[PDB]
């Protein structure tokens, strides 16, 4: 159901460890039928498994790690601090990110807002 | 005005500073005067300046520190992770924290929400 505070940092480190192997099929399934994601935060979100698929097929050699521990509240919802290393054309680059997420009563994600700009981009 | 992600990144340092030295009057002036504080974020907000000082008065020797880049948009918003250190009965603890942050057009924080909780917390 609603995660408890222990779940959601389970759950929010389960996230960080599927990015981390690319798995977009296990990625897929921890958000609701039809979930939003917000990534960067400010821009358009977008609705659903298939469009949140797509991105995250598109967005994943891929590292990726919490760079410390996850945050989180009594009504379903954390903030984790992260780390996702990648290449984008030979040139290897790391972005810090922090995702906001809230679960559902089924204890699948509902909404997930990533913080960043260009400004945690690093080659 | 709006700050761009650049003056978010200054901005919410500049936050840290000044609750590390404890400036409960410096603090409050970043706030705008009619801003909302969720602390921890799942309970209820407080609302305007006098709420909010009465709120870091009670709560701030403290030390703070960000823990990591603060990640910021280009909507005026960002997120920070950072740990906290204090006394609570002659005993030290830590609690690590991720604050988002939205601010207005002035550039002055419209609403805060702390994601933290129990689990979050070391003696
Ligand atoms: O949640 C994520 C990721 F898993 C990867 C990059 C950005 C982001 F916001
Ligand atoms: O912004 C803050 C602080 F400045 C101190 C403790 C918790 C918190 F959320």
């Amino acid at each position: 159901n609603l995660p408890t505070a222990q779940e959601v940092q389970g759950l929010m480190a389960r996230y960080i460890e599927l990015v981390d192997v690319g798995d977009i099929e296990a990625i897929v399934q921890m958000y609701a039928d039809d979930a939003t994601v917000e990534n960067p935060f400010g821009q358009p979100p977008i609705h659903g498994r298939e469009q949140i698929a797509a991105f995250y097929r598109q967005g994943l050699k891929v590292r990726a790690c919490l760079t410390g521990p996850v945050r989180a509240s009594h009504n379903g919802c954390g903030a984790m601090p992260f780390r996702v290393e990648m290449v984008w054309n030979g040139q290897p680059c790391a972005l810090d990110v922090i995702d906001v997420m809230r679960f559902d009563e089924h204890g699948r994600i509902q909404t997930m807002q990533a913080y960043w700009s260009e400004v945690n981009l690093s080659v």
